């Protein structure tokens, strides 16, 4: 809410920063974000203080070996509801100390050593209570064990809250995992997804779930895991949630040779590896977003009502230039940050290393470790103001230019497209107060995302997700794809079309379908998951 | 810390607030504080925002019925795991409505229920699976399940940051339950607590905990939980909490028929009755603190080197209204706030009522529900500056102007022994910038907490508490004794000694001894615990 004690007293250190952050970014760059030119995100943080965007946390190296939370030194769980109790103190901890959203990555894969020790509890306690049946006394155990953990974590992630009185942006993925502890795993979450939070089992809009579906595992009726795509559909039926990745796809764009999980809503990193030639993943993050309108560069080459395309070139060249030098101008107030700023970020391990508290954050980000973003939104409306279609194409010019940054600067510069929840109506009333009402543009209200086609086409989910598809191959930093579909619940094989296209086609896909109860109403109209009654 | 993300935003929020505070507190009132003569505690809170103080939490009305914890309608616990989980969250979120420290009194009378359902289960198993040993069974299984659930409340709080990158200062009471689950869940707090947190089982500054002792319960080696006084000397001795509070001198202070926890540190509500006659406890809470600084007025009163009596009199009278107009115009600033500030206060129970969005959260602390504090500090410095012992009496006439207060605008002043962990030192500094070096008063660089014996006095223990004892009778709106001891891990007869002495003549007390392991050194040289290495 806003009234509530933790929202004001953010929104106070919200406009100390908004303020601090005038004394510190160049004017020029300030007055193109005031005017809608582009959009530095995060500002209201950032550079105020030295916070970084998203990541996907190290919760594998921070269980595995121990850590220090706080005062205490966190030891290797010896229990499933243990070591999700701690993913949900490292969740609220890091969501406290970077502005963006947190992802744990595979949690089947990642818990699974749990779920095991779990198990070789409730056997040696089958013996020494001589129980009839053993092996069975075990699997019930445990399945419990297991569902109430995740229940647990689910609980906590949307009742605890973030230093800024705000529920933590998390995200969870899974899929990939074939041992039965890490098919448990998996059917835990989506069925306790199912169920529903509380009394009234509504909706939960975190964790996001996020399913890898890779043929030989899960999309084939042959696949090990089929059934619980099975399960994953009808959850999604029910909860909007899980949307999928195509670990095929996926894997051809990041250049990983594992699925490469989204951190937060859909940043994606690009392969990376260290020192001794290992690709991580885990522990990497994103420094940043600066948002490019693309509709505005194409507006502001207007010649009286007429397209101007040599004034579109030579302002898209000038922009393309202000939007690098705003990313270097917040990337550079990291520098001299010390990792006494975030011990748990930086000493204790979500990030993959540790660094003392005397030294520099900043050497960690670099060479390619963290991506960086330049996002842009609304190709529906350049195409529309351009004459064309012009899609693919500013997208391509724009990875070239990404590519010179990041052989001049050794940061991992990557096109995203924009969750753009809000930053959709406030480009487009920028923009209309300086160019008024303009017919398929601004009239509307808002701008498309990034490269979605737009809602008030009539196309059909093929059509679209084949219209899409190119897309994520090019906005390597970021992508996404909707199709919106009528209830589902009881047409669940329709869906499975939909996901098995989508997921041949493309990288990172949801669908949109009603979800309501006897009063819960739920609908993802942009980026999240809400409730369009207020 | 203060480098970290968290603290530093919570800075901004406080240098907002302090601003805003000059705009709202009249200027007669922000000079005495400047230079002072008071202390308006917590100025980086209150009066931006409506914030209250401390509270006990009405954690039985909220498990019992249920209540909304964000988006979910939490239902009541179904095991004594869960209901502590639960009981961590609502700390966390408190935490976050209130400055002050938050209270669970008498966990062993509240949680119980929840210990017998966790029984229930583990009997309803040991014939689902045909076990032999069936009532051993549960027994085990029970004191494992109660065990695991305080140990993981206990480092709950320790991970679990408010909304300023702080652990909570809560408190956990327990005591008078004698039934085998109340005792049941005492022991296991007690011994979780010598246990230990972390790896290296270090001593938590957090949760405090305090005990009641009361004759046919705890005291006299013939009562039923007289084996839980070993335990918590046991604890005492090796992790300097439990502190306790005599039953029999707590009830005839507060007027209540049941014990009275303090709110955080040391913060006693007197007796009230709801309209339909019932002794309310749970749910209530204090509205602020504002110290007056009584060396300070004594110093004011000298006329060259000697002191004047009249010009005392006249000061303390002066002084006496500016803090009552201090007291009031915070709370005058409740005035037309609602509900929707803090919906886990007013809304789902935490205060134990239900008001609606739209109510007016200050009707809720009149007539005596809520106490509002005026503190003191220095008694010691001011007998030196005075010429004599005039301790009981100051204290005697600040109560008789206390009652005139609560008789004028229904609200219930009490006089608070500031804890003044800081206070101490900043009373102590502004008066040296006025007078320089005064031997015995500003010389060694902090003052005394409100009544206590000076630490420079080699008074025996019960001596100590003998000259101390009196003062309990008096501050009824907070108070509490200390007592330096040697290690005593290994005479905890001797210890037992002192506690029984502080037992029959105060009230609330606790005794410091020294705490360290191969590396872990804690003392509470004030108010809270801490490392005096830093």
């Amino acid at each position: 809410d806003s009234r509530v004690f933790p929202t004001q007293r953010d929104l106070m250190a919200g406009i100390v920063s908004k303020h601090i952050a005038k004394n510190m970014v160049p004017s020029f760059i300030m007055k193109a974000h005031e005017s809608g030119i582009i959009h530095v995100h995060d500002i209201d943080y950032s550079p105020a203080l030295p916070f970084t965007n998203c990541c996907l946390v190290d919760l594998k190296g921070m269980l595995e070996n121990g850590f220090k939370l706080g005062n205490a030194q966190i030891e290797t769980p010896k229990s499933i509801g243990v070591a999700t109790a701690i993913m949900a103190q490292i969740t609220a901890q890091v969501a406290s100390h970077q502005y963006g959203g947190t992802t744990f990555a595979n949690v089947d894969k990642v818990l699974s050593p749990y779920v095991k020790r779990t198990y070789a509890k409730h056997i040696e306690d089958a013996e020494k209570w001589q129980i009839a049946d053993a092996l069975n006394y075990a699997q019930s155990k445990t399945e419990k064990d297991v569902y109430d953990a995740f229940q647990a974590y689910e609980y906590e992630v949307n009742t605890l809250f973030s230093s800024n009185g705000q529920t933590p942006f998390v995200t969870i993925t899974f899929g990939t995992g074939t041992d039965w502890t890490e098919r448990m795993i998996q059917k835990a979450i989506l069925k306790n997804r199912i169920k529903g939070l509380g009394r009234d089992g509504i909706t939960p809009i975190f964790p996001k779930l996020v399913m890898f579906v890779e043929e030989g595992v899960n999309l084939y009726k042959d696949d090990p895991n089929y059934d619980i795509k099975q399960l994953a559909l009808e959850c999604a039926s029910k909860r909007m949630y899980p949307d999928i990745i195509s670990a095929k796809n996926n894997k051809a764009i990041t250049g990983s040779s594992v699925p490469v999980s989204p951190m937060g809503c859909r940043s994606f990193l690009s392969v990376w590896k260290d020192s001794t030639g290992n690709e991580i993943l885990d522990g990497r993050n994103n420094l940043g977003v600066v948002t490019l309108n693309l509709p505005r560069i194409a507006l502001d080459s207007y010649i009286g009502t007429q397209f101007n395309e040599q004034k579109f070139v030579e302002l898209f060249n000038e922009r393309m230039d202000l939007c690098f030098e705003a990313l270097m101008c917040r990337i550079s107030s990291l520098k001299g940050v010390k990792a006494t700023v975030a011990p748990i970020l930086y000493q204790e391990g979500a990030f993959g290393v540790r660094l003392k508290p005397d030294d520099d954050i900043i050497e960690l980000f670099k060479n390619g470790r963290s991506s960086v973003s330049l996002g842009y939104i609304g190709i529906h409306e350049l195409n529309i103001l351009v004459g064309r279609d012009i899609g693919r194409e500013i997208l391509t010019k724009m990875n070239a230019h990404l590519k010179q940054w990041t052989e001049r600067t050794g940061f991992a510069f990557s096109l995203y497209s924009t969750p753009a929840e809000n930053l959709c109506y406030r480009f487009c009333k920028l923009d209309t107060e300086k160019y008024g009402s303009v017919k398929d543009v601004t009239d509307k209200g808002w701008y498309t995302n990034s490269f979605h086609v737009s809602v008030e086409e009539n196309i059909t989910p093929f059509e679209k997700i084949s219209r899409e598809a190119p897309y994520h191959f090019i906005a390597t930093g970021g992508h996404i794809s909707y199709v919106e579909l009528p209830d589902m619940k009881n047409n669940l094989k329709g869906l499975e079309a939909v996901w098995d296209y989508a997921a041949q086609h493309l990288d990172y896909f949801g669908v949109n379908m009603p979800v309501d109860k006897c009063m819960n109403t739920i609908r993802r109209t942009c980026a999240y998951l809400g409730n369009p009654n207020e």
